[PDB]
């Protein structure tokens, strides 16, 4: 096969460092909830060395990717990039497939790792499972979708917000916490926030399936 081709339609700075990406491919692609992709920019002043992000929304020809400054590449995206510029993608990747889990879940995210939730909830208006979601963030200001989680839960009973603030409450600790054997745990967010919860999680359930995606932030 060969890359996609895409192009910028829309450009959303959701909060003072996380950008939105709206793309249109030159044809159809594939992804699970969970997954994500290696993107590769052309615009002049960007290097087009591929850099991972999950996918954030979109079926068929639209892709979304939610950026988040942590370096010189993104903080360029979140000032600089313009929409009608191009991009080339390869495939979706990872192993986090949130579809494939139990009717009961957990979903944990930290900060920017509540992208591949956003784009389960984008893609599922009608909410076929029973979820407790977990969303940590370093304050107000770093928090990103909050309208879009409110309007989720005003139409899905089913799905249950948890919305901390790290700053004010320290660090999700799940310390001898209870998660049913019944339910899946997905987490995505920092790789030294997934590996303490992952412990906690764990040592207090073993029998609890947990499947999560980190990096470095
Ligand atoms: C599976 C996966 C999914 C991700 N999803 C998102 C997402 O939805 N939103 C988001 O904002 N960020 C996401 N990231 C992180 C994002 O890829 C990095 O923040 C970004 O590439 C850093 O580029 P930079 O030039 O700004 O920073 P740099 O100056 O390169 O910062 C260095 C750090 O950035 C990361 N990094 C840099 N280059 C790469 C690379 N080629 N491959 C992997 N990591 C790299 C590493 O953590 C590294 O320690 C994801 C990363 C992975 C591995
Ligand atoms: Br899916
Ligand atoms: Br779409
Ligand atoms: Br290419
Ligand atoms: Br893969
Ligand atoms: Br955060
Ligand atoms: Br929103
Ligand atoms: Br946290
Ligand atoms: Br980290």
């Amino acid at each position: 096969s060969f890359p996609y081709l895409g192009k910028i339609t829309h450009l959303k700075r959701l909060n003072h460092d996380t950008r939105e990406i709206q793309i249109h491919l030159s044809r159809p692609f594939n992804y699970q909830s969970g997954q994500f992709a290696f993107l590769k920019i052309f615009q002049e002043g960007f290097e087009s060395a591929p850099h991972p992000f999950s996918i954030s929304g979109g079926h068929g020809q639209t892709l979304y990717f939610t950026v988040k400054t942590s370096g010189d590449h993104t903080k360029n995206i979140y000032d600089n990039l313009q929409a009608g510029s191009k991009v080339t993608l390869d495939r979706a990747y990872g192993h986090m497939i949130i579809e494939e889990g139990r009717e009961n879940q957990v979903w944990i995210a930290g900060g920017i790792g509540i992208t591949p939730f956003i784009s389960y909830i984008r893609e599922h208006p009608i909410l076929d499972k029973q979820v407790h979601f977990y969303y940590s963030f370093r304050g107000d200001e770093n928090a990103v979708y909050l309208d879009l989680l409110r309007n989720y839960a005003q139409k899905n009973p089913n799905f249950e917000l948890h919305l901390i603030d790290s700053t004010k409450d320290g660090y999700l600790n799940f310390e001898q916490k209870e998660v049913p054997e019944h339910a899946t745990v997905y987490m995505c967010g920092p790789i030294s926030m997934m590996k303490a919860l992952a412990k906690q999680i764990k040592k207090q359930n073993p029998k609890t399936e947990l499947i999560y995606e980190g990096w470095k932030f």
